[PDB]
């Protein structure tokens, strides 16, 4: 308690000595409260006019238009301590999983150099407004690094002064850049060196890309076993126990020198003890602490979520296979059975899973998995939208399985080759493309964001008739040489000025390990769509009068946007589709 977080508390207390009160009508039950001080401020979703003007039929579809308008009583809940058999199952499994992830990887510090390059090409690292404006400025100034150095030597001493969270089913915890560097220096290796790649971790998909996830699910489908299970957890980040955070910290056992001490300090001082500053309307800043739940950078969060999800799902598999009999207590021969299962079949069992952070698909040995719920519930990984002891509903067809907000279609090209393509409800795709985040967008920047969506659609969703047509219209309405942009950057092969047919060929043919024949495609008309009825099922407007008028008059919509942007160089991409090819 206060010995580890006090220094951090004491510091904030002083900087607002003119305000510090122990407010008595404070909400917190599960968060420890420490005091308050005065503040006053709040970023809503702006519409991308370039995409909206070229998607007129969707102006009257509430599922699209409502997306652009507009649970902190789940962050204030508590998770019971797992039983002794559960804690033992997790410790054995975690120990074994780090060893296997570590067999072909070397833990190592990430550097100021690596950190700087990242800031100067815009990843959502999560810093704050103050002393320097943007992160881009602080990185170049030696002052910052002296701040970073003071804290760094403090961490080597087992103490912390400035590593404090800022709160804001979502709750994103920004830290100041300095503390972000210290987290990256010690744990960035997990992402930077691809510890959760499929090749390295067998269950993971880190770095895979949407054009790969469908093929991966189809490979899992080829295994002998039962249904495919894809149970979502209710508020995964809020269900991370202190026992979870202690099995995650066992990565430090693989480390040495400085690194081991620095990683140990991140885990002890910022993860297993946390200090947060929260905005309350009634408006003050609340300085609250707690030991458990997830609160890291979004990138370290992703890797430790994948690790702990891999661990949970191996254990649920162990329960289905009857490797242990009860979570109350493991016997001595049960420990040696668990260790032996891991050594004998652990890698084969990892390969039966696709795990992206809190998101999973498992193809277990058989359907005993569906009612193997005691360890899963006792670890606190409670399933969403199903009663706690009701057996899981599995999927019989890999093409029906939800994973990473998608499902996947099998699509045969007129030449017999097989594409496995990502898909989701088309209203969700159009609704998201019509939205921009943040202020001070020029017409040119708005156009270049619309071009990023259009190029993603040509690469990932070319099989949806409305999206191929709308993608061609947007790429026709935006100047040919203007570069696609995004403000929060998987693979992103659509972010380029290269010809989209050439990028399609590289992604889907040349570099696709599931495609044996490397014959390039010479036009978009060789590239197939879903069946007309399947396209409607997945939200296509084909068949509606609104959509026919839109398609027929598309050059008038393109010309409206060209007139707004002004006399620039434009390409007509509509003749890439047969109906506009005369
Ligand atoms: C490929 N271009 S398209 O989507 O316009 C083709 C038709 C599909 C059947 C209904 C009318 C539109
Ligand atoms: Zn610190
Ligand atoms: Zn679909």
């Amino acid at each position: 308690n206060l010995d580890i977080i006090g220094k951090r508390i004491e510091k904030i207390k002083q900087e607002h000595e003119t305000s510090w009160h122990y407010d008595q009508d404070h909400p917190y039950k599960t968060w420890a409260y420490h005091g308050s001080y005065e503040t006053k401020q709040t970023a809503s979703s702006m519409v991308n006019g370039v995409v909206r003007l070229l998607t007129k039929p969707w102006d009257i579809i509430p599922m699209v238009t409502q997306m652009a308008m507009t649970f902190k009583e789940k962050v204030d809940t508590r998770t019971q301590e797992p039983k002794e058999g559960t804690k033992k199952l997790m410790k054995i499994t975690a120990e074994w999983l780090w060893k296997e992830l570590g067999k072909k990887k070397t833990p190592r510090m990430c550097t100021r150099e690596e950190f700087t390059r990242k800031v100067r090409s815009n990843a959502a690292l999560g810093a704050i407004f103050n002393k320097w404006k943007s992160a881009r400025e602080a990185v170049e100034d030696s002052g910052f690094w002296e701040l970073v150095d003071k804290e760094r030597n403090l961490h080597l001493e087992g103490k912390c002064e400035t590593c404090v969270y800022n709160m804001m089913s979502r709750a994103i915890w920004y830290m100041w850049l300095g503390a972000r560097f210290l987290e990256f220096e010690a744990l960035g290796f997990l992402n930077e060196d691809h510890w959760f790649s499929r090749e390295n971790s067998l269950s993971g998909v880190e770095g895979e890309g949407l054009h790969k996830l469908g093929y991966i699910l189809r490979d899992v489908s080829k295994k002998e076993g039962g249904a495919m299970y894809a149970d979502d957890t209710a508020g995964w980040d809020t269900r991370i126990t202190l026992e979870d955070l202690k099995n995650e910290e066992m990565v430090t056992n693989h480390m040495e020198g400085e690194h081991k001490k620095l990683a140990e300090a991140i885990f002890k001082l910022t993860y297993q003890n946390k200090v947060v500053r929260v905005q309350r309307p009634t408006t003050v800043m609340d300085i609250i602490s707690r030991r458990d739940q997830r609160g890291s950078g979004q990138v370290v969060t992703y890797g430790l979520n994948t690790f702990t999800n891999m661990e949970a799902q191996l254990i649920r598999q162990m329960e289905g296979e009857g490797v242990f009999k009860s979570i109350q207590h493991l016997t001595v021969t049960e420990e040696i059975a668990v260790k032996n299962w891991l050594v004998r079949v652990g890698r084969e069992r990892l390969s039966r899973m696709a795990i992206s952070g809190d998101d999973c698909v498992v193809k277990p040995l058989d359907d005993r998995f569906a009612s193997a719920l005691t360890a899963l519930n006792d670890m606190g990984k409670v399933r969403k939208d199903i009663q706690q002891w009701e057996p899981s509903r599995g999927w019989n067809d890999w093409t029906q399985v939800p994973f990473c907000s998608h499902h996947f279609h099998e699509l045969i090209m007129k030449d017999g080759r097989v594409l496995v393509v990502p898909c989701r409800n088309q209203d969700e795709l159009i609704g998201r493309a019509r939205i921009s985040q943040g202020a001070g967008w020029s017409l040119r920047e708005t156009a270049c964001l619309g071009k990023s969506y259009a190029q993603m659609w040509s690469l990932m969703y070319f099989h949806r008739r409305d999206l191929r047509l709308a993608a061609n219209a947007i790429c026709s309405a935006v100047p040919s040489h203007w570069v696609p942009t995004s403000r929060t950057t998987a693979t992103h092969e659509w972010m380029t000025t290269e010809d989209m047919l050439t990028v399609w060929n590289r992604v889907w043919i040349q570099e696709n390990p599931w495609m044996e024949d490397k014959t390039p495609v010479e036009s978009w008309e060789e590239i197939p769509y879903l069946g007309k009825r399947e396209d409607q099922w997945c939200g296509s407007l084909i068949g509606l009068t609104s959509r026919a008028t839109w398609a027929k008059n598309i050059q008038t919509a393109i010309n409206q946007v060209r007139s707004l942007i002004g006399n620039e160089e434009y390409t007509d991409y509509m003749p890439s589709m047969k109906r506009f090819r005369r």
